[PDB]
């Protein structure tokens, strides 16, 4: 044990009293299947059970049916007999050299607008945002849904993983004083991609946008910008977006509220380096409110 | 085997001629060791040989010795007898309450200014950017080093993995016509972090910045902004940076050229969804020139 060896000689220690470990998961295997009937795209993971790929399949299916922005047609998700899970979907040839930021904003807004539900805010099944569970139980009030099943779940999860009771308490003050940020606007459920950043966006041979790896649910359309800090969205993206889905009162005031969910998720997934970003946002809203 | 089964049940195929696979690795295990002599931070990976962690340790050490921006003090890297590799470094308690942008820009500019070398552009050893090798052979001309050992290496790799001879040819056209972007300015070698985005930045108990997981070398200071599209650099970041470091002519013109290296690396690591960002930048420069 060279780690133990170094720590007990050179590190000047005589006993190791605790070891806490995170990480270590295995990444998906991504495969191109070549057959006499064309290509298929397959992703396998021997360590993870089938729930994650099933939620992806149902997310791709719901966005595919709006018939707006191009997504891979999903074919099958399930369990590997050897252990693990898989998904099979349409193979798409990426790499459109021009790209089209305005086309992405237009097509995304068409998906928000066309994707409708009579059941309120939520989704048919729970799925995941990264590896974190995403709770999707149907609710009729957006402020109720987002405060409890989005911010509230992530805060409670950080209190349990890190004993971070400070962010848990300040966060729940925010959740309780949140309503003025919504300025009495009426909020219609929209089919959201749910995890929209650079790694999930591509362009096909006609230079049309394609989006991948969803964490779908029906929510406030503005929540789909909550990963924008890793997206490179320009003014041509937003102006093409707002042409189809016009900008609502309080849009600028709420941008941080929707980033906050993903900053909490990154904290809970990737460590306390992200805690300052989340805490900074919570402090400003408490001041502003 | 449901994948082969489905491809011949509902996929309507009769022979699978090839299966091309990427991904599938396992991520690092990250460990907090508590001892009677204080804490240590340890990363292990049972799959990988020690070259990546050894490059990380020497990068930390170089940044540590400038005595400017805070980085974990590295202790030891090496190979696990069971197979794989490890690194041991200083444990730091993350979780700054507000977080501090201007201080990040100040401290980073000070590191560029203090970190010097008599050997030219490059580094003591080759290391890696992500998992991709980063060639650090000492050179005395920056235009030459960046064109060959950064852009050119990435273009060759892209040609070999994807048969993308178009990006390779347009790429080498740009490299050969590159000099006007530099407007004859003299370029001093600066110690660069080399992979500076949100996941590699953190804040300690005094809300001072800490940077992690380097891909270091001595280069043009402006190349350290090549990951800014996933960094969330505020205006207070750049205002504090340019207080320490004088901005050189052509700075705005060259920003995409340094993003391009990372777009190519992301293309090579995570797939052709990133090819459009790289090609768009190469196309604009060929026009502009
Ligand atoms: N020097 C350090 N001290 C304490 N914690 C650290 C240190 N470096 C990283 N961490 C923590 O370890 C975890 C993963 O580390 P990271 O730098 O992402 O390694 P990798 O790039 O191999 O995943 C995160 O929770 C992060 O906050
Ligand atoms: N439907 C698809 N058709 C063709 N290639 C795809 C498709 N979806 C993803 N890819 C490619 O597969 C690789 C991994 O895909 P990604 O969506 O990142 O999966 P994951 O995030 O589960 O690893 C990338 O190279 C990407 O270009
Ligand atoms: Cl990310
Ligand atoms: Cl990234």
């Amino acid at each position: 044990d060279p780690i133990r060896e170094w720590i007990l000689t050179e590190g000047k220690a005589t006993q190791i009293t605790k070891i806490g470990s995170v990480g270590g998961g295995c990444i998906n295997l991504a495969s191109h299947y070549q057959t006499d009937a064309g290509s298929f795209f397959v992703k396998t993971n021997r360590s993870i059970g089938p729930a994650m790929f099933e939620g992806e399949a149902l997310g791709l299916e719901a966005m595919y049916e709006t018939r707006t922005i191009r997504v891979p047609n999903p074919h099958k998700a399930g369990e590997l007999p050897t252990g693990g899970s898989y998904i099979i979907m349409e193979f798409i040839d990426f790499g459109g050299s021009r790209g089209n930021q305005a086309e992405l904003g237009r097509k995304l807004a068409e998906m928000h607008k066309a994707g409708k539900t009579s059941k309120g805010f939520g989704f048919e099944v729970d799925n995941t945002i990264g590896s974190t569970p995403q709770i999707n139980t149907w609710s009729s009030d957006w402020i109720e849904f987002y405060g409890e099943k989005r911010l509230g779940y992530q805060l409670k999860l950080a209190r349990d993983q890190y004993g971070d009771s400070a962010i848990y308490q300040k966060g729940h003050t925010l959740i309780q004083n949140m309503a003025p940020l919504f300025e009495n606007v009426v909020i219609e459920p929209c089919l959201l991609h749910g995890d929209l950043w650079s790694g999930n966006i591509a362009y096909d041979k006609n230079n049309e946008p394609v989006i991948l790896d969803p964490a779908c649910y029906y929510g406030h359309n503005e929540a789909d910008f909550g990963m924008s800090w890793c997206a490179g969205f320009g003014e041509s993206f937003y102006n093409a977006y707002f042409k189809v889905m016009p900008k609502q009162a309080g849009y600028e005031k709420r941008r941080d509220l929707y980033l906050l969910y993903h900053y909490l998720n990154h904290y809970n997934l990737f460590g306390s380096g992200y805690r300052s970003s989340a805490m900074s946002i919570i402090d400003d809203y408490l001041r502003m409110l």
